[PDB]
């Protein structure tokens, strides 16, 4: 059973609020739900992960669905360049989710070699790049900018 005290909190510092309130309100029944759906996946896409969730639980999935199409219409107002990136960290960050519901939890290391790649295709973006992403995820931008994500990467 995966515990929020599992992330250390100087990477849990990194996530946007609304992301760290969704995973510190999770109850023990939460966490199972999430576990089983992700233990039955794949999934064609995240839609059919929500919905088999939402079967599983209407009020779990529902909250599962509101930050997810939060996320979605923020990309969907992006340039390319920014897109592909958010759409690239997505991936990333879902690998390290991955990680919390099968064996082994990524390590301090582990969570500091992912934020350390974000930052390195964020600062590879044109600067019309970076203020596209901006606009749509202010406060990942000022991780960014204001080098928290580099204090805790190491570098
Ligand atoms: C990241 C916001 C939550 C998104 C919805 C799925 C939440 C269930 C995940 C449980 C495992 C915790 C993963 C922590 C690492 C990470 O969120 O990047
Ligand atoms: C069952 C938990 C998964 C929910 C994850 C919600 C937070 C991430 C949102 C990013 C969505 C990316 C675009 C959809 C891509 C796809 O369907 O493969």
């Amino acid at each position: 059973m995966f515990k929020y005290e599992d992330i250390p909190a100087d990477y849990r510092d990194l996530m946007p609020p609304e992301a760290r309130d969704f995973l510190q309100n999770l109850s023990d029944g939460d966490k199972t739900v999430l576990k089983e759906v992700f233990k039955a996946g794949p999934y064609k896409n995240t839609e059919e992960s929500i919905a088999a969730l939402k079967k599983k639980s209407p009020e779990l999935g529902a909250k599962v669905e509101k930050l997810h199409a939060m996320v979605k219409s923020k990309i969907a107002a992006l340039g390319p360049e920014a897109k592909g990136f958010a759409e690239k960290s997505i991936e990333i960050a879902r690998g390290i989710k991955a990680r919390y519901y099968t064996g082994n939890e990524p390590t301090k290391d582990d969570l500091k070699a992912s934020v350390k790649e974000v930052l390195k295709l964020y600062k590879a973006m044109s600067d019309a790049g970076k203020a596209d992403f901006g606009k749509q995820f202010p406060f990942l931008a000022k991780v960014f900018e204001s080098g928290k994500a580099a204090k805790f990467a190491g570098e």
